[PDB]
């Protein structure tokens, strides 16, 4: 297993500064015929040439047109081309070769594939040594001419990066197309397209320069009336890079591709970007509600990257963040524009503190600028994109817009066309960090902490108020527990958005603060307070840390009431629940444990509950917001804050708190459900692709939600209402009825239905596979036998797999069975899985990363399965070394 170290980055021996290729799809096979016109850099000592090139079956290569002799002057050996140094040219040479690849078995979905009837590639991180020969790292740039040939009928549509510059005939029913790419880039952001496709288009005129701008966007025939919101979201995207960072589109046509098989989200190929079906199609009859945010985020994320990414590039794949980290910044800045509700602000914290935050206490955890990787397949994780854009966040709240705006485009154009490395864009951020200090001394050197520093801070408080003095001290203290990758922690630059809140009347007591904790403790003082506050900490979830407020649970009622910040009243609801889910774990794992016979729990805080109540009956209250009141935080949240998380426990401990509240409210959960239907369920703009309003989706987000607290309690006649439910026209309805009728006989009935309205779209039928998936049912296995059986079959498609198994692993109850049943049939699809497609089968893995913090038992029958897996001859460099990983050999 070859390792590569961050700190061995060097500069290639060698230039690539045009590559010509020819592309022939032909039934069985695709030839690929590339000339690379070479040279020798400053950085060469006479070193073989060696090119990257997997899977590939040679017919000839040759320099300057002289064809090479293997044994004597090249070896192959499936990975890597040796040129022998003796045969290399001194100065500018032409290398050329013609290989043979078969997209049509590439299962794999890495390099150029087949995707049910579409030809398409992925080269993101080292797919393209899969297609020709290369120096295939990022700093490698070039200028790409590239001609596709295919069989007509079969692959009418040919796309490339650049400027479509010929199209023609050629005999036996085929055609070509050449396209011109004069912009040098990385050979990770090259792309081809060929397949039967339809699209819609528009012309978008830029702000500035009034260039006119071709869209496009891509799909089979069969779900072209999917493709409007895409389009809107796409124009919607260009106007806020526009009007937020003054940066306009500068290529004549962007196309947008939707394929049925893809290893992730999308991909933003210059000029072409490729999309996950699932993250690209919608429509209001055959879409879940949470397509719609799903595509404004994925195709706006793609965009985006046409500054930082594309036109700003990589240096080397540990820089990795520096171009996602940031993408997905922007893409939540724009999210958040568009929305205008504050649950999406709160939806990317809900991520990053459930998901983010286990694998940083995980044997994984990284920093998000690794210093070492095996494969790049497996880099492309959460630290790196959630807690990057949490990175890269905080330069925004440290410097506020204006500066931060100065900052960034200092960004753009220092970097504009070039490779960049974080150190970059940490410099630009600097200079504006100089211009707000009004001080050329002030600096950024240990904000670059957080990007070589693994694990989650944790930030606690204490509090002093002086009635006499009218001075309020907020004394910090910052922590990072020591792991594998330092020894020592050091503190960070932690900004922590604060706000005072009078408790008698609710209002502000200071103006917007900003605290900058750069040592391991401080205290901050305030003059000047009339009365003792209650402190509102790190607003807008400020920095990416474990928050410890050190409230009492009235304080956090006030401020869950009364507060002005969306987050913080959030986060001091979630530290109610947290509290009471620690006691009364603590009381029935205590009860197990002595085998007690007779016990007492906790009761949940009844002012607590009172102030829920308050909330939920508030008609000017947000509904989204009111969602996530109602629900408690996630598993993977919680299993931060227990040691040896018995997952029975745990499920009884949610049960009781679920029944406890219930048991108050549940009467207004009903009387909501009734009176939200109206609004939430508006058929008013159900046939305009054009019209989405996120307000309403979080309407159906919380009936669905009082939805399911009432089926669990059993609400009086609750199934009428479900049953009603499942014949409304909105799949986020008509699917919610299927998941809560799991309490109920009459779920198999439901199942029926609703696989019937679903069977017809390949996008909905993989959302009716998680609904059915993720369904609360004690026969859960046999279903999942029969899910099998009867319509994944053997199914290669990522979307399929992922629907099937992933939602059941969130079942508490179940997938954590004591016999270890769950982990040996996921065990068996990752092994299944990894013989075809590697990237996906350790996607698959995501439930074993918890495994050392459950229970003894559970502990022992996870690492038995993936030992197991370890175990297999076949085992692929992706599985293995993630498993390796993962169990601390
Ligand atoms: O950043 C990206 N597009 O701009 C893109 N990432 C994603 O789509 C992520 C984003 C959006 C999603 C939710 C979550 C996981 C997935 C889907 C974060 C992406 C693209 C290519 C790859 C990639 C890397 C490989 F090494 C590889 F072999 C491959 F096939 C794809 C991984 C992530
Ligand atoms: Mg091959
Ligand atoms: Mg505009
Ligand atoms: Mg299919
Ligand atoms: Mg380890
Ligand atoms: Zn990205």
């Amino acid at each position: 297993p070859k390792i590569h170290y961050r700190k061995d980055y060097k500069p290639s021996g060698f230039i690539i500064n045009q590559v010509t290729l020819n592309i022939n799809i032909h039934d069985q096979e695709t030839i690929v015929r590339s000339v690379l016109d070479m040279d020798i850099s400053k950085h060469n000592v006479g070193e073989d040439l060696v090119f990257d090139g997997v899977g590939l079956k040679i017919n000839e290569i040759s320099i300057n047109n002289k064809k090479l002799v293997e044994g004597e002057e090249y070896t192959y050996d499936n990975e890597f081309l040796t040129i022998f140094s003796k045969f290399v040219p001194k100065s500018k040479f032409a290398f050329s070769s013609e290989v043979i690849i078969h997209p049509e078995t590439n299962y794999a979905l890495t390099g150029l594939y087949k995707s049910k009837n579409i030809i398409v590639s992925q080269c993101e991180a080292t797919g393209f040594r899969r297609i020709t020969f290369f120096i295939d790292r990022p700093d490698m740039m070039a200028k790409y001419d590239v001609t596709v040939t295919a069989d007509k009928e079969k692959y009418p549509v040919l796309l490339s990066n650049g400027d479509k510059v010929n199209e023609f005939e050629i005999p036996g029913g085929r055609h070509g197309a050449r396209f011109n790419d004069p912009p040098l880039k990385p050979c990770y952001l090259f792309a081809v397209v060929a397949g039967d496709l339809k699209h819609l288009s528009a012309t978008y005129i830029t702000k500035y320069t009034k260039k006119k701008v071709e869209l496009y966007v891509f799909s089979e025939e069969k779900y072209v009336s999917k493709l409007q919101w895409a389009l809107e979201c796409l124009k919607k995207s260009m106007a806020f890079d526009e009007d937020y960072f003054g940066l306009e589109y500068d290529l004549s046509r962007l196309n947008l591709v939707a394929v049925s098989d893809f290893n992730v989200g999308a991909m933003e190929n210059k000029g072409l970007n490729i999309f996950n079906a699932n993250s690209l199609l919608a429509s209001k009859k055959n879409s879940i509600d949470f397509s719609y945010a799903r595509i404004l985020t994925v195709v706006g994320h793609e965009y985006f990257h046409q500054y930082t990414g594309n036109r700003v590039t990589l240096r080397d794949w540990f820089q990795l963040t520096l171009k996602e980290g940031l993408t997905v910044h922007r893409e939540n800045l724009f999210s958040e524009e568009m929305t205008k509700t504050v649950t999406t602000r709160l939806s990317h914290v809900d991520l990053l503190r459930s998901v983010q935050f286990l694998e940083d206490s995980s044997p994984l955890s990284h920093p998000i600028r690794p210093e070492s990787y095996v494969s790049m397949e497996n880099f492309y994780t959460t630290t790196v994109y959630d807690k990057g854009s949490e990175v890269m966040r905080m330069y925004l709240t440290i410097l506020g817009e204006e500066y931060y705006k100065k900052g960034f485009d200092i960004y753009i154009k220092k970097n504009d066309g070039n490779t960049a490395t974080c150190e970059d864009f940490n410099y630009a951020m600097e200079q504006a960090y100089k211009m707000k200090k009004a001080d050329n001394s002030a600096n950024l050197n240990q904000y670059l902490l957080w990007f070589s520093q693994s694990g989650t801070p944790h930030v606690s408080f204490k509090y002093n108020y002086d009635a006499e003095k009218k001075q309020y001290s907020i004394h910090v203290n910052q922590y990072t527990k020591p792991d594998e990758n330092q020894k020592e922690k050091k503190p960070l630059f932690i900004p922590i958005s604060v706000g005072l809140i009078n408790p008698e009347n609710g209002k502000e007591m200071i103006s917007q603060t900003t605290l900058e904790l750069t040592k391991e403790s401080d205290t901050f003082v305030f003059n000047n307070i009339a009365v003792k506050p209650i402190p509102s900490l790190f607003r807008g979830f400020s920095a990416p840390v474990y928050i410890e407020d050190q409230l009492t649970d009235e304080e956090r009622i006030l401020l869950l009431k009364y507060d002005s910040d969306a987050f913080v009243r959030y986060n001091s609801c979630t530290n109610i629940y947290m509290k009471q889910i620690l006691m009364n774990y603590n009381e029935f794992l205590k009860a197990k444990n002595e085998k007690l016979e007779s016990f007492q729990l906790t009761p949940v805080n009844a002012q607590f509950i009172d102030a829920i109540k308050y909330l939920l009956e508030d008609p000017h209250a947000d509904a989204g917001f009111k969602s996530y009141i109602v629900s408690l935080p996630q598993d993977r949240y919680i299993i931060n804050f227990v040691s040896n998380l018995d997952t029975d426990v745990l499920a009884d401990t949610k049960e009781y708190i679920y029944k406890q509240i219930g048991d108050k409210l549940n009467d207004v959960y009903y009387k909501m459900f009734k009176s939200l239907e109206a609004k939430a369920d508006d058929l008013t703009y159900f046939n305009d692709e054009s019209h989405v309003d996120f307000d309403q989706m979080n309407m159906r987000t919380l009936r669905n939600t009082l939805l399911s607290l009432l089926s669990k309690a059993q609400y009086p006649n609750i199934l009428n209402e479900i049953i009603e439910h499942s014949k409304s026209p909105y799949p986020s309805n008509w699917l919610t009825s299927l998941s809560v009728s799991a309490y109920f006989d009459k779920y198999f009935e439901l199942y029926d239905k609703t696989y019937k309205l679903s069977k017809d779209d390949e996008l909905l039928l993989q959302e009716w596979l998680k609904t059915v998936s993720r369904s609360d049912r004690k026969d859960i296995y046999e279903i999942l036998k029969k899910l099998e059986n009867e319509v994944l079959k053997d199914s290669k498609n990522p979307n399929d797999i992922r629907a099937v198994y992933l939602p059941f692993t969130n079942n508490l109850r179940r997938f954590h069975d004591i016999s270890g049943k769950g982990y040996k049939l996921i065990a068996e699809v990752i092994t299944k899985t990894d013989k075809f497609n590697p990237m996906v089968a350790t996607q698959l893995c995501e439930p074993f990363k918890l495994w050392n913090k459950l229970d003894t038992k559970r502990q022992e029958l996870m690492l038995n399965e993936m030992n197991t897996m370890l175990q297999e001859p076949q085992i692929s460099n992706n599985l293995k070394e993630y498993l390796l990983r993962l169990t601390n050999k």
